[PDB]
């Protein structure tokens, strides 16, 4: 899969299920075009949001609904979302993996990028 | 100062200096008002953005510059920014400081909630 | 595997090749003995460590050896290691996957614990 | 203050207050000395540690006692402590700083070195 998302619970020390993920991407007009969405599996990931033909250069924001992944487990958490915003295959088609790291007042994000 | 923003260079190991820094509140419409903006110090601080009287409870984004940030210093760079989306809440404690540690293709944030 | 290592470049944005890693269990005596050790592949993972026979109840020190990376890059990093200590098989078998993310001057490291 | 240590609880929100801190400095035959220690304030620092004149080059070891203070409120943590290990270098900046950001499954440990 070109795009890939994987998030984990800082404080279970788990893989994080059912998130909710939203991609979008930047329209020529300067609004956020919605790209794809999904929700982590029992594993935490979430592949197959896209295909090398739809996913073409641009900016990309991927929100993760960390809120909402808190609020089911009972708990009152800081942040609405995570957004990891990126240039998307600007030389060419890349593979990325976007890496969540969620605890309530605070959360890590890694981009892992080949080719 | 209810609400300050420190920057760490993860790379460096060093406060992040003349990082810019915007601050944006949730409009009833669902768009994102500018609200109050500065440069990080020599400390990787930014005190001074808003007053107890302004700062009501709403959605707030904090907008890091990590991007241009990582190009001053000649590094390549992942994220075209970091972006930090709170609700403001008077229930909890009244001063939020917003850490975030940067490196070219990873950051954390955390929020640390006082009296 | 019941103990797997994977290290990631917060720099690169890639797994971290080739990275040692020394696990050291805590004898009755309180000395770490050797426990195993191996490299990262190319993926940035190190299976096979231990077996489940093997890995017992204890104390557990896994050594990423984050400075001779960081060096064989030709980087002058912070750290000596990156040092995860922990009690493990306390409450019967599990599978522990230790994740660590590297900066020349940071370093994250995460616990994923699963039955 | 050559040598002052920044502890934050990731799950609160808060300084973390009243962690136990050990400052170790590595013997000529690989063992660790006691070198200093103390306890986070209620700003979740430690300052006072050493002087310019004790603080000497060498590999110390600060070790945070991340499993008691999760104890104290009550959650269950995977580490039994948190480790950084580093040379100190009169070559570079003088006063080192070691942030810790701690979750039950999870920290990173930052140094921020300054002049």
């Amino acid at each position: 899969c070109p795009l890939m998302v994987k998030v984990l619970d800082a404080v279970r020390g788990s893989p994080a299920i059912n998130v909710a993920v939203h991609v979008f991407r930047k329209a020529a007009d300067d609004t956020w075009e919605p790209f794809a969405s999904g929700k982590t599996s029992e594993s935490g990931e979430l592949h197959g949001l896209t295909t090398e033909e739809e996913f073409v250069e641009g900016i990309y924001k991927v929100e993760i609904d960390t809120k909402s992944y808190w609020k089911a487990l009972g708990i009152s958490p800081f942040h609405e979302h995570a957004e990891v915003v990126f240039t998307a295959n600007d030389s060419g088609p890349r593979r990325y993996t976007i890496a969540a790291l969620l605890s309530p007042y605070s959360y890590s994000t890694t981009a892992v990028v080949t080719n």
